[PDB]
C-alpha cells in the first residue's frame, strides 16, 4: 500500500486533449518527495505546438501522491497503490472558458505514470487565456471531503494577468481509488495548501518546468465544540 510510495519518487506523464478546437499532446517527466509534498516536472508540448492558448490553464493537470499528509490525515492517494487512482475535474473560468480533465494514475515498475485527457471549450477569443496574457497562479487552498464513493475537492484559483489583475476560476474534482472504498481509511474534511510555480519556459511555451509544494492540514483554529 503506502510502502510502495518511497521517500523519492519519479513520474512520467502523457497528455492529450483539445482546447476550443485546437488539439495537442504533451509529455512530462519529473521527480519529487511525496511525504514532504514537493515535486518538479519537466514538460514538453510534443504535438500541436506552439499552443494558441496560455499554458497556465493546463498547469493543474500535470499529481496527488505528492501531498504532505501531515497531522495524521489518512492519505487517500498513497493508500490506493498498487492499484492507483483516477481523478476527474471541471474548471470553470469567470469569462466563459470551461476545461474538463480526466486522469489515470498508475504505478509501473516503481515509476508513477500519469495519463491525462483534456477538453476545454468556449474560451473567449479576446480573453487573457486565448490572448496568452497570463502570468501564473496564486497560491491556494483546496477543500476535500468524502463523497460519491471517493473524495471531492473544491477550490477557487486566481490566475495573474498581464497588467496586474486576476482571472478567477473554480475547480470541482472527484478523486476515485481503484481499491474498494471499504479497503481504505478515509479522511475527514481537510485542506491542501498549494503553491505552484513556473520555474522555466522556452520556445513559445513548448517547454515548461513546473514546481509544486502541497501540504494537507485540518483546521488549526481553536474550537469551542471539540
Amino acid at each position: 500500500g503506502e510502502e510502495l510510495i518511497k521517500e523519492n519518487m519519479h513520474m512520467k506523464l502523457y497528455m492529450e486533449g483539445t482546447v476550443n478546437n485546437h488539439h495537442f499532446k504533451c509529455t512530462s517527466e519529473g521527480e519529487g518527495k511525496p511525504y514532504e509534498g514537493t515535486q518538479t516536472q519537466r514538460i514538453k508540448v510534443v504535438e500541436g505546438g506552439p499552443l494558441p492558448f496560455a499554458f497556465d490553464i493546463l498547469a493543474t493537470c500535470f499529481s496527488k501522491t505528492f501531498i504532505n499528509h501531515t497531522q495524521g490525515i489518512p492519505d487517500f492517494f498513497k493508500q490506493s497503490f498498487p492499484e492507483g487512482f483516477t481523478w476527474e475535474r471541471v474548471t470553470t473560468y469567470e469569462d466563459g472558458g470551461v476545461l474538463t480533465a480526466t486522469q489515470d494514475t498508475s504505478l509501473q515498475d516503481g515509476c508513477l505514470i500519469y495519463n491525462v485527457k483534456i477538453r476545454g471549450v468556449n474560451f473567449p477569443s479576446n480573453g487573457p487565456v486565448m490572448q496568452k496574457k497570463t502570468l501564473g497562479w496564486e497560491a491556494n487552498t483546496e477543500t476535500l471531503y468524502p463523497a460519491d464513493g471517493g473524495l471531492r475537492g473544491h477550490n477557487p484559483m486566481a490566475l495573474k494577468l498581464v497588467g496586474g489583475g486576476h482571472l478567477i476560476c473554480n475547480l470541482k474534482t472527484t478523486y476515485r481509488s481503484k481499491k474498494p472504498a471499504k479497503n481504505l481509511k478515509m479522511p475527514g474534511v481537510y485542506f491542501v495548501d498549494r503553491r505552484l510555480e513556473r520555474i522555466k519556459e522556452a520556445d513559445n511555451e513548448t517547454y515548461v518546468e513546473q514546481h509544486e509544494v502541497a501540504v494537507a492540514r485540518y483546521c488549526d483554529l481553536p474550537s469551542k465544540l471539540g
